[PDB]
């Protein structure tokens, strides 16, 4: 119904704005490696 | 030096926040497995 379907909607938001973020922190990870 | 510095502290950053969105993200699928 419309509550499961909101509720599955902020879930999906909410594991995409994770996987971008997982991707940032990778890449400031190797950055880190990268300088003096 | 200053470069690490800077890049330790984007981490702490983004560290917090996806900390706060993992939580979020067990408060949802807990409600959804409610169901």
């Amino acid at each position: 119904g419309p509550a499961m379907e909101a509720l599955e909607l902020e879930l999906e938001e909410v594991e995409s704005q994770i996987r971008a973020l997982v991707v940032r922190r990778s890449r400031l990870r190797e950055r880190l490696l990268a300088v003096p």
